[PDB]
């Protein structure tokens, strides 16, 4: 799995790419449907 | 994409879904480490 099929997948901005082990949390949460 | 999709998509083992946020970050980390 690379960074660039997880930035598509999950939709990431340019800012957020910069942090994708958090922000693979963030989008992981909205996998659960918490948020 | 549910739950068991990220399963899919991550490989991750049977401990690790039921704490997807956490072990959604260490899959993250492990893009090169
Ligand atoms: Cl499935
Ligand atoms: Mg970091
Ligand atoms: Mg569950």
């Amino acid at each position: 799995l690379s960074e660039e099929e997880i930035q598509r997948i999950f939709g990431l901005s340019s800012e957020q790419i910069k942090s994708l082990p958090e922000e693979x949390y963030k989008k992981x949460v909205e996998x659960t449907g918490y948020l």
